[PDB]
């Protein structure tokens, strides 16, 4: 079997389970079974499911160097193919209650789940709710009687929370930390004092590379039963690594890549968001560029947004960003070197989700 | 120690636990975790705390017939009071998430999160998931190595699944289910059909006895190390008749308690809910009537919204709700009794949350 043909008929599998379940215990009726249904598809599929498929190709990668009976491997597979469901059902938990938060319009060509018709906001925070409450319902069904039940349970509770800290590091991430008070609507800074690629760095940790790149690689070590063969330091030092490269490479697009391409009318500049553009554009910019950004960033007017997009054309972002990127590499080989030492199966793995994102 | 007083210490305890944590693994800045301390208490304080108490109230009935050494007796306290804030604090994620949901204005007298002029929707929906967040981090935190972990964590999954369950049950109970559709806009029923005695059940069962009853008892069970005490099937029957009873209470004071001691301009007539009231209405109106309803219901406008509740005040409906008393008490009554065969105990503290429901 394809391992893509896999993923997806394990999708299957565990809708059915899911919406069977809503029937025999749950009482539900089948009008609201069809919308979960269309819920679950609407939001879990079409992507590329690059998390999910990491967790089986870490999983593939050890099953070819570890003795095993057939029905051993198709378990395996198995538990690595429900595990990278969890992670793409937190991801469309995390996608839906973001574009609610954020007044998205589009996600991948398509309106914002909250947006069609007969869903509405009022709906869509709770259908987000349940896309979340089934990660836990796969797990306690599919892994019942796993070694690995409490330590993927463990990693995936610490994953979301550190997620919705990240998401939180985002959202506030305009404002200036000192004035953060319930009680105070949040001007956006003026000094962008907190603009630094530390700051950047923090909230793009947070909110994307923990359930990104840490748990497919973790799960995928979960489920082959495989962590002894890690040394978990580097694992989670080259997860941070490769999501805040793939952070920046999201960053870029918002702002240069045309909307039809990019899914999406990126909006990071009238968000007056702390994106890598903006922090790289600080870090070289003299007082008159300076000065000019802080008059025009944060704006939802079109000429204002354009005097920014200017701003980073000719301030040459392009070598800053080789620049990081060349870094990056020395960095994420140096982490594959070090991995070989205890696992070069794995090793090879980072090698391939690398490449994956590199290359994108 | 008085049980509140426990109960309110370990609240301190645990606060700056989730607090302290987020500084050292989670790279939080002082004025955010600031932030999220007012958030906690503002979401978490300031209620009667009847569930979080209901499971210490079973650990002290447990503790008086059960030999234990003291420092026993103090970690079964201290977790039974661990175990009442993650119930208190799944609440709170529920009625931030609620309060967003159904644009609602006010909670206990004050303005609902959401609301506040430094949170906004755009935080408040995050700040929602981070409160069921740290449920998962208390549980894991206190209880890593007692032998009731698994079951407690299995059983909170799956009464925050019912409850979302239930809360798609109650947003959508106005709709007619054969009409609905994430695709089309959902119209107001006009027939009413589906305001039975059976549909209301269900969404009471799901939205709230589950949360309110069920998981309370039942915590108490698990870190009293005392659920084979029990039979679960009559922990589940006398959860779902209190709980139900709870709801029509509410119901009631909805329409009928002034806005000042409700603590909320209650909205159900004009949300078109299914409550008990229109239910029980339906169950005895008369054709004239009926039509009366269907012209008024569901609307904003005050004078529909006055014809709405004059419909209810000429239809007696305290007859039926003593009628429904009477009935709830004989059949409390026999489930308590049915208790005492296994656990005298245990019905006790049954009675006891009963007598608390009964006279509130
Ligand atoms: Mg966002
Ligand atoms: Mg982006
Ligand atoms: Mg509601
Ligand atoms: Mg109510």
């Amino acid at each position: 079997m394809a391992s893509m043909e896999r993923f997806l008929s394990v999708y299957d599998e565990v809708q059915a389970f899911l919406l069977d379940q809503l029937q025999s215990k749950y009482e539900i009726d089948p009008n609201r079974a069809r919308y979960l249904r269309i819920m679950m598809d609407t939001t879990c599929l079409g992507g590329k499911y690059f998390r999910g498929m990491t967790v089986v190709n870490v999983a593939e990668g050890f099953l070819a160097v570890t003795q095993h009976d057939e029905a051993t491997k198709e378990r395996i597979l198995h538990d690595a193919c429900v595990g990278g469901w969890m992670i793409e059902f937190l991801q469309a938990h995390y996608l839906v209650e973001d574009d609610i938060m954020d007044g998205s319009v589009m996600r991948r060509g398509k309106p914002c789940w909250y947006r069609f018709p007969g869903v509405t906001t009022q709906c869509a925070i709770n259908d987000g709710i349940i896309l979340k409450s089934w990660t836990q319902i796969m797990a306690w069904h599919y892994f019942a009687d796993r070694p690995f039940l409490k330590d993927l349970l463990c990693l995936f509770q610490k994953v979301d929370y550190a997620t919705a800290v990240g998401q939180m590091y985002d959202v506030t991430s305009m404002c200036d930390s000192n004035k953060l008070d319930p009680e105070v609507a949040q001007p956006m800074t003026t000094d962008f004092a907190e603009f630094t690629p530390a700051i950047y760095k923090r909230i793009v940790k947070y909110k994307t590379t923990f359930y990104t790149y840490l748990l497919p690689l973790v799960m995928g070590l979960l489920v082959s039963e495989a962590a002894a063969s890690v040394e978990m330091n580097l694992v989670e030092r080259v997860a941070h690594l490769i999501g805040e490269y793939f952070q920046v490479q999201d960053d870029v697009m918002d702002c240069f890549t045309p909307p039809e391409q990019l899914g999406k009318v990126g909006t990071d500049i009238e968000d007056a968001k702390c994106s890598w553009l903006a922090v790289t554009f600080l870090g070289k910019a003299n007082a008159a560029q300076v000065a000019e950004f802080k008059a025009n960033y944060g704006e939802k007017d079109p000429a204002k947004v354009a005097v920014v997009k200017r701003l980073y054309s000719k301030a040459n972002l392009q070598a800053d960003f080789a620049a990081y990127e060349a870094e990056v590499v020395r960095e994420v080989e140096s982490l594959i070197e070090q991995l070989k030492v205890k696992s070069p199966t794995f090793a090879e793995s980072v090698a391939v989700v690398w490449e994956k994102t590199h290359k994108r």
